């Protein structure tokens, strides 16, 4: 099965998922000087006030904080998007060291981690149908750098002990994802893909320019998770990121000058 090791990592994925070498793969390097300001891009609308978190799951690749997406309770609209996209889950990708971990890079700079808030286009009815569409998903990407703690992340950090291994889940209600956002919603946007198998080309990427700061202690707790299941040899869940893929025939647009 695919993963992030030497023998099943990103350079191997194309064998089971040929779209890995496709025309709109993610992540990518964001070359800030080549991105073009698009004055027609609208401000992002992040409406998370009625978000209902339910559960947190270690899926063997990352951990997902899952939301009730059976109504318009937490939605992303505006920006480059047409219509309404519902929040279904967020997760992170992170490194074994603070100098790596993000999937997108900015002028080749790697951040310590990257948060993905995953949303699906309500015109397609559910996530499974949405991922089959070129405009099916909108993923809001937020970089993490190590410095001051992010207070709104701490409730996530403190439950990780209870989902150490693959397949473990825990109740995770009343978590407010607004506490994970930076001050500014300035963003870059481009058409891309899921960054893990099945690597489907269904995502409008919206990557915020402003990173959030998390503490060394907070990211160290991410690195104590396991890729393996309980009772299997311990393999730390670190470096669960795909590297930058070729931009090919795409332009990255900026919402800001
Ligand atoms: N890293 S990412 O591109 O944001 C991303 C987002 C979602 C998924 N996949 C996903 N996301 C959800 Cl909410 N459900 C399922 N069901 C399939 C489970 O195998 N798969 C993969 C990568
Ligand atoms: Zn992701």
């Amino acid at each position: 099965h695919w993963g992030y090791g030497k023998h099943n990592g990103p350079e191997h994925w194309h064998k089971d998922f040929p779209i890995a070498k496709g025309e709109r793969q993610s992540p990518v390097d964001i070359d800030t000087h080549t991105a073009k300001y698009d004055p027609s891009l609208k401000p992002l609308s992040v409406s998370y006030d009625q978000a209902t978190s339910l559960r947190i799951l270690n899926n063997g690749h990352a951990f997902n904080v899952e939301f009730d997406d059976s109504q318009d309770k937490a939605v992303l609209k505006g920006g480059p998007l047409d219509g309404t996209y519902r929040l279904i889950q967020f997760h992170f990708h992170w490194g074994s060291l603070d100098g790596q971990g993000s999937e997108h890079t900015v002028d080749k700079k790697k951040y310590a981690a990257e948060l993905h808030l995953v949303h699906w286009n309500t015109k397609y009815g559910d996530f499974g149908k949405a991922v089959q569409q070129p405009d099916g998903l909108a993923v809001l990407g937020i970089f993490l750098k190590v410095g001051s703690a992010k207070p709104g992340l701490q409730k996530v950090v403190d439950v990780l002990d209870s989902i150490k291994t693959k397949g473990k889940s825990a109740d995770f209600t009343n978590f407010d994802p607004r506490g994970l956002l930076p001050e500014s919603l300035d963003y870059w946007t481009y058409p891309g893909s899921l960054t893990t198998p099945p690597l489907l080309e269904c995502v409008t990427w919206i990557v915020l320019k402003e990173p959030i700061s998390v503490s060394s202690e907070q990211v160290l707790k991410f690195r104590k998770l396991n890729f393996n299941g309980e009772g299997e040899p311990e393999e730390l869940m670190v470096d669960n990121w795909r590297p930058a893929q070729p931009l090919k025939n795409r332009q990255i647009k900026a919402s800001f000058k």
